[PDB]
């Protein structure tokens, strides 16, 4: 929408970019000044609880609150009522599997991929080794490419498949607009696990085929921690039991028991982080101004340019070496040095990356390493900060071990 | 300086005249300048990283569980993070569902927020279980008699600090006293007891305890705390789980890690527990003895006040027993409305069931309207309170 220029009006409102090479964007986000002056003014303008008390500032609290539910429900192509706000990611993932744990039986097939993070892993375990369900994985290669035939028959017989759009460890984009559509023709739950592709691309609940979906606000939507979303398609209200309740979640309540109340309050137990949602509503707003196209062609770039670099200093990177496969993220090793190590010494340089498992331990062990160095980035880092990173992974390489 | 040192950090001081303290505090400016240093100089996820901005992350976000470990006078390890009191009682409920047997006992108060009754009933609704309630009167004074009676044979003693509705301060020293000699595992809801008055674990011989930390620590939205006695770590079962909380994974097992970190799922509300953290020491500058003297002090004239306007109010009439809370309501006029009037003056109240439905249906009653204070609340305040009461009343002939 607004005419900026990328990156560098994106850099003006973020001061740490002033300070460091921040390239830790699958970690957590930098975050804007415009989105910490929308949590600023709930505090100290309009700051009261909400559920519509008849007090001015409740008024207004509620107000924005709904309004921040409804930015959010136009992001990902939802209906307001679809739409539950979570601490983060991996409360959505959990609540997904405790809410529809009652429709479960003995023997009943749980597909995902083996490339999870273990939020859209330790979930769907919990809940197979409890119940005696078959948790399947799908196969794919060492890129992170799965194979989409042997998809086919794993889904076949499923009832519910659980996959993450983008790796957090290896930066693959899978195929799950594909995924969605087999899952739908053999009648198995969706659920996909955005938090690496929400802010960074587009995600589009009707596109993906989703009955769940579930994102942070903290990563590439731009918003503060504390705040997730658990997109519930409103198919499911009538199966789907809540797994938080009390304040907010009813229409009664009496000694000898209680009533739900309709989505989305039903699953929102408690005083939920109002400014948290006011929060994410302000990262919404800015990603829009920017545009999700504009951002993934910046990333694309920095992508590959890194990529280029690294190959040139013939250091080994993973995931996907089609590009059009590769989100913002770079996974790397250097021979002869420990990934603790690189992320120091690039830490030295004000180069701030990421080193280590990534909590995707199975990506670890398919791939037979210990760890990798990760780099990644948003619409924010520069061609620039690139180049100054391969002159210090330049130096840093010089040497043999 | 009290309350005029508190009221200069809080702007919206100078707008309105807040009086819905039990529902959410207001935020001094300290707490908000603390979050934003996060957000704008040190922003980054926790867990471990080398890098610089990780590690101080790291340092603030520890060092928020150790402020709020000391507030409450438990250990570091001891104190999880969640979104609010609602989602730390259900965890409570969830993660030691597996230790019920058909026919056991839970018992609780009549006077309790939903979020520390519904988990119960449904826990005993799904697992054959006897929920029973100590009785009270109207006000609601406890029947400590017959909290004996019924905590005897009770498994678990779930109970509020503080209740929303009536401000009645129960004596969660002796009813823990109580199911400890019972063996029974005691949870204190303390929603409306941090930050306004004295709470310690050990004094209050809790297993579980669960607070906000929107509401009198002065914190910011979207930060609960729950409190995890070292006693509970090997029976407890996390409900949530995933990143963060692993030692090893593999495509089929995972072994878990320990406290804290096993309990917490996900990147934290890393933010809040650094807003919190500034709150709990906001708090500590001003001191808790002077903020729940100070709230006394309004009760005592606002409910004389009322007295004399002969306007009811609930809960009960010692003021030693009384927290920060007055619910009344106008004869005549339904509580909604007397909320929109006192609105039209800019004095913030509240007014309904209080998400208390069991409370309303005790006394008899749809609601109440709900002024509640904290320490910048101000004498002259409760004045102007008092003279829009009053024409108020005059007006309805
Ligand atoms: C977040 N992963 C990062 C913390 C990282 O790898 O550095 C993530 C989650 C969990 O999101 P939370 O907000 O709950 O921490 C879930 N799925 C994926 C793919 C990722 O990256
Ligand atoms: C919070 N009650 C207020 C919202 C009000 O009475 O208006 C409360 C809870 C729930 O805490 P949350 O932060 O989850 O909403 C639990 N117990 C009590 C006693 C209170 O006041």
């Amino acid at each position: 929408m607004a005419s900026m220029r990328i990156p560098e009006d994106v850099r003006k409102d973020i001061p740490l970019t002033n300070e460091v090479i921040y390239f830790d964007n699958t970690a957590t986000s930098l975050t804007p000044k415009p989105v910490v002056e929308a949590m600023d003014e709930y505090y100290l303008k309009y700051r009261a609880n909400v559920h519509r008390g008849v007090h001015r500032l409740s008024q207004m609290a509620t107000h924005k609150y709904e309004e921040s539910r409804k930015i959010v429900a136009d992001f990902i192509g939802a209906k307001f009522e679809e739409i539950v706000f979570t601490k983060n990611t991996s409360e959505s993932l959990n609540l997904v599997a405790l809410g529809l744990g009652h429709i479960f039986k003995r023997g009943d097939k749980i597909v995902t991929t083996p490339y999870e993070h273990h939020s859209d892993l330790l979930p769907w375990q919990r809940l197979a080794t409890k119940l005696g369900l078959k948790l399947e994985f799908i196969e794919g290669d060492d890129e992170g490419n799965l194979d989409l035939s042997d998809a086919e028959k794993k889904i076949k017989g499923a009832k519910l498949v659980a996959v993450q759009h983008v790796s957090n460890a290896l930066g693959v984009i899978h195929e799950v607009e594909e995924l969605g559509k087999i899952a739908k023709d053999e009648g198995a739950i969706f659920v996909v696990d955005a938090a690496q592709s929400a802010g960074h691309m587009e995600v589009n609940v009707k596109k993906l085929h989703a009955d769940f979906l579930a994102f942070s606000g903290h990563k590439g939507p731009m918003g503060p921690t504390g705040i997730g979303v658990l997109y519930i398609r409103e198919e499911f209200f009538d199966t789907f039991e809540p797994p938080l309740i009390g304040g907010g979640t009813i229409e009664d309540v009496s000694l000898d028991g209680y009533k739900l109340t309709e989505p989305p309050e039903r699953f929102e137990a408690g005083t939920p982080n109002i400014g948290g949602a006011i929060g994410l509503a302000a990262g919404i707003r800015y990603i829009e101004r920017i545009g999700l196209g504009r951002i993934e062609r910046q990333e694309h770039k920095l992508v590959k340019r890194t990529t280029e670099g690294l190959d040139e200093l013939e250091v080994p990177w993973y995931g996907p070496r089609n590009l059009k496969k590769h989100a913002g993220v770079v996974s790397f090793n250097v021979p002869g040095l420990h990934p603790h190590d690189v992320a120091a010494i690039l830490d030295d340089h004000s180069i701030m990356v990421r080193s280590g498992h990534h909590c995707a331990l199975p990506v670890m062990k398919k791939l037979g390493i210990n760890g990798t160095v990760r780099a990644s980035f948003h619409v924010y880092n520069s061609l620039e900060e690139v180049e100054t990173f391969l002159g210090v992974m330049e130096e840093l390489v010089k040497g043999l071990k």
